[PDB]
């Protein structure tokens, strides 16, 4: 009898840690420690994906007195309208509302136009320099942070001043570092809704302007801008990056894709189901319950915190045969869990995708030879940042 510790060791840089699996062995749910409150941990596919379309089970902390968070984890809940138990289900309504609609077929279709164009260019530049290169830097940092700015509305150069925003913010080492990187991200935001108020164009922010003839205040705008700016690239290029080390891992779907650009998007799907790095903690939604829910054999009370581990049930034999191994030819795999289930689905998976797909379309094919610079074991994750990710990725071609 010991209770399981979150976070648990992985001996590995990607992938699921031993003792995750072991309980998802045991079976569906589990009681576990944590650097906080003790809470259920959730890591088989079929209870996780029932678990996050339970209305009872909700981000928001209902409880007389909470457990402390970090700043990062306090910032993060309340740009997904989660910081208040009462207001949560009008305020996250509204939030989905406003904010699914900006991510029209429209906008979709010019936006895979210029991501297309975009990834050429990068590896233009990638195979023109000299290695060793940080395909961090220069490729899986720049796709995204180029959306957003389009996204946004603003000159590319604008992400050398936010580029490391979501990182700072999301940061739980330093409550401080945190707070005064939000205050930046806030500031920024600010300046470009009263921008936009009389030099619109085809944005986000203008449309939220323009959105009920005006009614939504200036702060209501910046707040959904800044779910969009700190949710919307860093976890993308973290995925880029686990991407390519998973291709590395494996020769032969590399040269499949690399020989037929056509896999590119059974390949993304299984980049977001195997891309899980370090400790993983990151693959783990957080939630309270609302009300009683019974889990198998086990009873999760009102108050409750509960670990929804999609990384683990992404890796769940019962859901994936042979959930380890990497594989783009799987027929009609069920679908993966890393942009969430039910009410809180993500809003930019649909753009994600088409980031990732015009990425792995080309990587393989344009640079060959890409591999490594460094031995895997020296790739360091960022276990102190809500969004986890590598800091750099030395690569040859
Ligand atoms: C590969 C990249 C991405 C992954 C793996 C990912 C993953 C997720 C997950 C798992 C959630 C649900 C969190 C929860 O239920 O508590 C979520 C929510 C969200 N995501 Fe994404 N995301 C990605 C990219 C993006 C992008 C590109 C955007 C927009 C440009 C975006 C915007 C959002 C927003 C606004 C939410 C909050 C939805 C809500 O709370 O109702 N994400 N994301
Ligand atoms: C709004 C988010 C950025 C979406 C999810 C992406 C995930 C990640 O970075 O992999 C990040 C980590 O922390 C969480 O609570 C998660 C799992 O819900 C998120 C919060």
């Amino acid at each position: 009898t010991d209770l399981p510790r979150l976070p648990f060791d992985n001996p590995d840089i990607m992938g699921i840690a031993p003792q995750m699996l072991a309980l998802q062995k045991e079976g569906p749910i589990a009681r576990v420690g944590t650097a906080g409150e003790d809470a259920w941990l959730v890591t088989r596919y079929d209870e996780v994906r029932t678990l996050l379309a339970d209305r009872r089970l909700r981000l928001s902390n209902p409880n007389p007195q909470p457990s402390a968070k970090s700043a990062a984890r306090a910032f993060m809940v309340a740009l997904m309208a989660g910081d208040d138990h009462e207001t949560e289900p009008a305020r996250h309504a509204q939030m989905r509302s406003l904010l699914i609609p900006r991510f029209s077929t429209r906008r979709l279709r010019l936006m895979k136009t210029r991501i297309e164009h975009h990834v050429d260019e990068l590896l233009d530049q990638l195979a023109a320099s000299a290695p060793p290169v940080d395909l961090h830097r220069v490729l899986s940092f720049r796709l995204p942070t180029m959306v957003v700015c389009d996204l946004l509305g603003v000159p590319l150069a604008d992400r050398e001043r936010f580029g490391q925003w979501a990182r700072g913010t999301f940061d739980q080492s330093d409550n401080e570092h945190s707070a005064n990187t939000f205050q930046q991200v806030v500031d920024y935001m600010l300046e470009l809704v009263a921008r936009k108020r009389v030099e619109p164009g085809d944005d986000i922010l203008s449309e939220l302007i323009a959105e009920k003839d005006g009614a939504l205040s200036d702060a209501d705008i910046a707040h959904l801008g800044n779910a969009v700016l700190l949710f919307g690239y860093e976890t993308t290029i973290v995925r880029i990056d686990l991407g390519t080390l998973l291709l590395l891992r494996n020769p032969v779907q590399r040269a499949q894709l690399a020989e037929d650009p056509g896999l590119a998007p059974a390949a993304v799907e299984e980049i977001l189901r195997l891309g899980v790095g370090g400790k993983g903690s990151n693959a783990l939604i957080p939630r309270y319950a609302h009300g009683d829910i019974t889990v198998g054999e086990t009873v999760i009370r009102t108050g409750d915190a509960v670990m929804l581990a999609i990384g683990a049930a992404n890796y769940d034999d019962r859901a994936f045969p042979d959930g380890g191994l990497f594989d783009l030819t799987r027929v009609r795999p069920r679908s993966h869990l890393a942009f969430g289930h039910g009410a809180r689905h993500c809003i930019g998976r649909t753009l994600a995708r088409i980031e990732l797909t015009a990425v792995f379309e080309r990587l393989f094919r344009r640079l060959p030879d890409l591999r490594l610079a460094v031995p895997e074991e020296s790739l360091r994750w960022q276990e102190h940042r809500i969004t986890g990710g590598f800091d750099e990725i030395p690569v040859t071609f």
